[PDB]
């Protein structure tokens, strides 16, 4: 399948679409930053990504958050099916009036904590770890909803849900969308 | 194989055919959504699908049905063989006058839902997407036949099966057709 | 061996020939059915499709006879070596004028959880005898009843004996003995 | 090794020429067939068919042969090493003035060979072997008879002998001795 | 997956960006190295680097450092994730001026991993990649290896203090070119 | 490494040039042969064939002999390193005045139903193998057949004496065409 | 991995850039030897070679070495890191003038090496003594003076290798480079 998928990586290029389906993984990441970084020099032009992921890794999910934000492309963010954990950080990297859903996604902001693994010498190292992750997700989704660090801390749980009008009221979708004509480009 | 179907998707996609064939799967459906999405970015012009599938994972099946109508491009929706679960959700997709079948096509518009997996914790949100889901698909089937949800919920069993002439009745299929000759296009 | 064969499709396609090789599955005939579309898209003149097959899956056959049907240009079918079961339902979607086939080639016909379960398995398979027994009635221009009749065990035809039976139309050894619809 | 395959293929293809080397089976006679029906639906011009093989599976030779007879354009065999079995089947397949052979050349024409179903396999042994007999006899100029006396597991043919029995019809050692028909 | 990599790498190389990703092994270096002297004898353009490597090999990461102080272009080095080891080597290779880093990235310096002679072939990779950290961040080579003697780990702004990095950015348009 | 081993082999039939290194076996046989006929139909000019090999099959020597004599093109022979077996049969099809070889290659001729049949073939092989490195060196079948019983090697400047090796050199300038 | 490789050779060709870098194996060489004679077929134009190897196949060192002394365009020879055993052989196939260091480079001359034994003691002298020639033919040395040091594990710095006429130049940038 690797000749049919690198086809299809070829054509999604050119017409500047991004998917990230299914788990984040390491690979996915890999390949997604690639992407975006390619798209980027070749113009500022806006990049369509579509989410549909139950989540997966969160270093692989801070790889593509991070690359969004730092590309100068507006990252068109279209939202589908399960837009879980790592798949939420994703979401949320892209500007608030470009964040679209379709009405049936379901969005789940609480990032799984993840296992320690190393030698007890460096216990206080994995710690303070701990907590600045915790402190950054807190910011990234009260500035991407506009809900204060707190709100976001307490309602932060592994079953809490949003619907996409709950998602909408909550400040992380933007518009409830159907069809990519009701896209407005910034 | 994967050099042979890499150079026939090629040949498919610059003649704006996609191909839905046999179990309906996560691998199925990364392929066909990009495709479909890459279709569309080259023009407004129609698309034709050729759906023969016995089922499959109904998340497999709705994520084709949302790109069929998120794209701009109508989807010519031509029913060969069995038509059934996953793939009846796909055919459904298509506006009512594209929707086309064979004379021999059987439809099955029941869709299993069995296959739950995960921590016991999500237990209650189990409840809620399953009775979530059967809602979504009993209006789906509502809106493309005509019918009314609740007569698609009473009918829709593991054994209801519609024939060709049976389901241009139910309004399913818009007209049953031998040759692509009979393709009237919108 | 994956790169040789797709390069061999490549130049297959461009001239208009479509092998069936062997046994029939559903991997064959997503590529068949492509193949065909393609084809057809491309212009409507006629598709040659070379047929050698022991057997297969009966569904897989049923969708390469589904395809063949379907579009626009005629299917020129040359059956050599063995057509046989899948293989002789997907030989049988051309037009009777169109089946040529070699003077060895042999031809097969033959038929194809609890215990609820079984019984509708049971209605399902008997749908698909009658169904198959209908197909080679217009092939051939056999009864319905007479193809059941035969195919109920291996019934095995050489090829003067397929063309007795209305299988297959001419038999040939060499490409300039095809004559195209409308010459 | 795929890629190298390929590239060979297509540079093959352009300058009309199929390799037959070592046991013939199903992949091959599939490759084989294949490059036969393109080179035929590009021109009508000589195909050179070069054949080196100790046998294989007689429904791979019998793919072959059927092919090459089928297509329009003549197949100018040139055998070379050891031509037996299926291998000295593709061969009997061109035209006996297209048969040349290089001098070490040794052919061999003889072909190796459910409960309920046994009546069928004794009349497929019996129709297999009349039909081998009959090809052979007419590529060759011998009686079917003949080519049946003669034909056994260790009937070997050099080429001098292979020239005398009709199977071969010029020994020849640089490509500049093929004459065309 | 090999096609699917190798397209993008080569639209990458076509625009001039080069990714260090994951653990530095002999092959990144073969890749790297090459995918270097490819851009530097297309033009001298400035070559954009990402790295993003929880560690690897020194020697391999030693073989990327070469050349980038040899080639041409100046390469512009965006640090993300872990910058950690080798990787950390590959970073310091290009001038301070051009070392950028993002916020969250942490960084991770350490000490490289008959028998007399082996040591002294350890003594002289340490005291080599000690005067390698020291020219590249201002400290001195003996306050190099007393932190490195164990995992000496920088977030970003440490990263900063201690003249590793020269600039915290989000955006690329906070990259200026030299 | 088949998509390398694809592209250096064409570029390499692009300047006619043919690489024989490694162990000779059938999958190189079919490939050595086909590039050979494929250089045949292009053009009747000079073909390089450079010979590196350990040994292999002599069957499938057999067949690039038969094919480099076959062919209209002179096929120019450079042997190196070990010219051993079946490499050495190979290398032997060549015209002597097209025989040539790098100061250091060592050469080796090394010899190949009922158990009767199946000796005579042996017998009949090992036979043509004699008659054929007779041919090529100048020296009798019988010499041939004697020193091949056991594993006869021979440096560069022996090859030569022998017979097998028209010409040692270090550098392509010292080719003359045919 | 093949495909990326695959590309890089195919642009490394088109700009005249041979890579030996890391161990020296057996498909490593019959991939440069290909190269180079890829190269030599397309024009006499000099090409450059980036020797990095700690060390490797003895036999494939050769290959490469050989090739290089029978093509016809000059090869432009950039030692750096280590380069030691076949990578050192290899570096000493270039001419003198063409051969250059980075500041760092450290180079090792030294090579590491049933029934009839009389033929294997014989290639190990003719190894030995083949490789003290090459050696003191491209740094000005006596074979015997090679012979001496390559007893163990001799290292040259960059400074010792140009006193010891292995290394012409040391240079930190490309634009060092004399063309001859």
């Amino acid at each position: 399948h690797g000749a049919i998928g690198a086809k299809l990586m070829e054509y999604a290029l050119k017409v500047r679409k991004v998917f990230v389906t299914g788990g984040v993984d390491e690979k996915m990441a890999k390949d997604v930053v690639q992407q975006l970084h390619i798209l980027a020099s070749i113009s500022d032009d806006p990049i369509y990504m579509f989410v549909n992921s139950p989540g997966g890794h969160v270093e692989s999910g801070d790889m593509i958050f991070d690359a969004i934000r730092f590309i100068t492309p507006k990252v068109i963010m279209i939202g589908s099916g399960s837009v879980a954990s790592a798949g939420a950080l994703i979401y949320a990297a892209a500007d608030k009036e470009n964040r679209y859903s379709l009405p049936n996604t379901r969005f789940l902001l609480h990032q799984p904590s993840g296992g320690i693994q190393g030698p007890a010498s460096n216990i206080e190292i994995y710690r303070r770890e701990i907590v600045r992750m915790k402190e950054r997700l807190d910011r990234i989704f009260a500035e991407a909803t506009g809900q204060t660090p707190e709100k976001i801390s307490a309602d932060t749980e592994r079953d809490f849900w949003l619907n996409a009008e709950e998602a909408v009221q909550y400040g992380l979708v933007n518009k409830i969308i159907v069809s990519e004509r009701e896209i407005t480009l910034p």
